[PDB]
């Protein structure tokens, strides 16, 4: 169970469906970070995504309906079931992809946190949930500059201590 999202300096994520900042280098970070892993996206994000499902990537949708028809992409309606699959897959763990609703239900059960902090500052109404950074420790961090002052950003990966 890991969290994988992107936020600006204030900690924004996405406003009204489409993200607030257009960062091409971030999308690659999202795909590369979920290659061969289970991608949990709530019915709101999966419905807002641009190209679904991802190529050679495990994607799971979360919804409260019972007739959700999605051939090619996994489908579940209870975090309890999703937690089972990852425990049963020896090569596909549980990775969260959002949106905010999915970061809250899994906030208690977290194992790895992946956040992208951009240098630019955007505004909106939906932001990432309150994570306990004090209980986790960043094990890997990479900063990359870009021709655009705001499109600049860093990748932070954390792990839960025991
Ligand atoms: N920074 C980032 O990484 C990401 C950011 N974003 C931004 O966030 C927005 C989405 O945030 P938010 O408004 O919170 O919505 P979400 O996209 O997080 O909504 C998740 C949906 O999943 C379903 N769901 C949630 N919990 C459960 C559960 N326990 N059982 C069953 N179904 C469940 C609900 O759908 P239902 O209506 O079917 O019950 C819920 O509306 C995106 O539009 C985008 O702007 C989106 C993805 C990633
Ligand atoms: C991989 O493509 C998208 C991915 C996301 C979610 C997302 C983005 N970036 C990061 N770092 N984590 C995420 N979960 C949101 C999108 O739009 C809101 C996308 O389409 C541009």
């Amino acid at each position: 169970t890991a969290f994988l999202w992107a936020q600006d300096r204030d900690g924004l994520i996405g406003k009204d469906g489409h993200l607030p900042w257009h960062l091409p280098d971030d999308l690659h970070y999202f795909r590369a970070q979920t290659v061969g892993k289970i991608m949990v996206v709530g019915r709101r994000t999966y419905e807002s995504f641009p190209k679904r499902p991802l190529p050679e990537r495990t994607n799971v949708v979360l919804t409260h309906q019972e007739d959700y028809q999605a051939q090619g992409a996994v489908v579940v309606h209870d975090v309890a079931a999703v937690f089972a699959y990852a425990k049963q897959h020896p090569d596909q763990e549980l990775v969260i992809a959002g949106g905010a609703q999915i970061f809250t239900a899994f906030k208690d059960d977290v194992d790895t946190l992946l956040v992208t902090r951009l240098a630019g500052s955007f505004e909106g109404d939906t932001k990432m949930i309150p994570l306990n950074w004090d209980d986790f420790t960043k094990v890997s961090s990479r900063t990359v500059e870009d021709t655009n002052p705001a499109l600049t950003h860093t990748y932070e990966v954390w792990q839960k201590k025991a």
